[PDB]
């Protein structure tokens, strides 16, 4: 067994540590069949693993990461670790933004691919719910792939309401304001907010709303968008959430061109539509693709949608992971 314990059999060799994923270790390895280096995640936090495997195996899209192979023991009794193989990417948007200034051409291309991938995700009635720069992979030619479906769910807008200050799992800085107020994040509008945050981050190389805690996140958002309007407050029926907003001092809107003085005016018009406080008035993925900022790339005949809507104890969980990974077994 290969050590870094990463027994990926004889096919994958010359292992190098990349970092640490949620359920385990990520390494690069040399694929001896395809004669290229690949990424491998070792999975040794259980439910998220099965959900993501199911989604990634079902989806087939240029801007969504795919699973090349899955390594595991031939029997349920012997199965301990599960290894997921993917193409080795050059970097991610998080690492790129830490050291590289993006040209308007790069921002435009990255945004287009994010939305193209998101169109397909949403067409499958799925919400990613954790879009952020570290979940956007890039190769040496800037082709972008969305990864990490660990928090993804089937859209359920009829069961989206909840009380004020409901605990949320997704990365704080990319959370839409309704999550802190009255939303479970069961609607498509939640992903568009995260894309809007990513666009603002590509424009200045810094997160636009770096909240330090749950409620600080909301005050960061309102410090730029300004106090919500009466109309936008009327949409919030939950009295505790609406009264919290009414208790705050008036905050002025910070004009986008003041925050981003070197940004393209069309990029700011699209940003404004994505970072709309009211989720019902927030732009949808297909309108965002049709926005004049992305006119060079927009081609709905080359922006595929999914063929069908996607639909979903410890012993049963292990058995389901065994069953979902059976297609990669060498006995076929
Ligand atoms: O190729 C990867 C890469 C890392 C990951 C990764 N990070 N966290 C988890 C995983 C991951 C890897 C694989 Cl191979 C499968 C799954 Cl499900 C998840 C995926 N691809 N990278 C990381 C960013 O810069 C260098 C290139």
């Amino acid at each position: 067994p290969e050590m870094v314990v990463f027994d990926v059999g004889p096919r994958y060799t010359n292992l190098s540590y990349i970092g640490e994923g949620a359920y385990g270790m990520v390494c690069s390895a040399y694929d001896n069949v395809n004669k290229v280096r690949v990424a491998i995640k070792k999975i040794s936090y259980c439910q998220r693993t099965l959900r993501e495997i199911k989604i990634l195996l079902r989806f087939r899209h240029e801007n969504i990461i795919g699973i090349n192979d899955i390594i595991r023991a031939p029997t349920i009794e012997q199965m301990k670790d599960v290894y997921i193989v993917q193409d080795l990417m050059e970097t991610d948007l998080y690492k790129l933004l830490k050291t590289q200034h993006l040209s308007n051409d790069h921002i435009c291309y990255f945004l287009y691919q994010i939305l193209r991938g998101l169109k397909y995700i949403h067409s499958a009635n799925v919400l990613h719910r954790d879009l952020k720069p570290s979940n956007l992979l890039l190769n040496t030619t800037c082709d972008l792939k969305i990864c990490d479906f660990g928090l993804a769910r089937v859209a359920d807008p009829d069961h989206d309401h909840t009380g004020f200050l409901t605990e949320y799992v997704a990365t704080r800085w990319y959370r839409a304001p309704e999550i802190m107020l009255n939303s479970k994040g069961y609607t498509k509008s939640i992903d568009i907010w995260s894309v809007g945050c990513i666009l603002a981050e590509m424009l200045s190389n810094r997160p636009i709303f770096p909240g330090k805690h749950y409620l600080d996140q909301l005050n960061h958002i309102l410090g730029i968008l300004g106090s919500p309007s009466q109309e936008d407050l009327n949409c919030i029926i939950n009295l505790k959430a609406r009264n919290y907003l009414l208790s705050l001092p008036h905050k002025n809107k910070v004009p986008w061109n003041r925050l981003f003085p070197n940004a393209d005016s069309k990029a700011l018009d699209l940003l404004d539509k994505m970072l709309t406080f009211n989720p019902h008035k927030r732009i949808e993925v297909e309108q965002a693709l049709a926005h004049p900022y992305l006119e060079q790339y927009y081609d709905p005949s080359d922006e595929p949608i999914a063929e069908a809507p996607f639909k979903f104890p410890k012993e049963k969980l292990k058995e389901l992971i065994f069953e979902e990974t059976a297609r990669f077994q060498p006995g076929y």
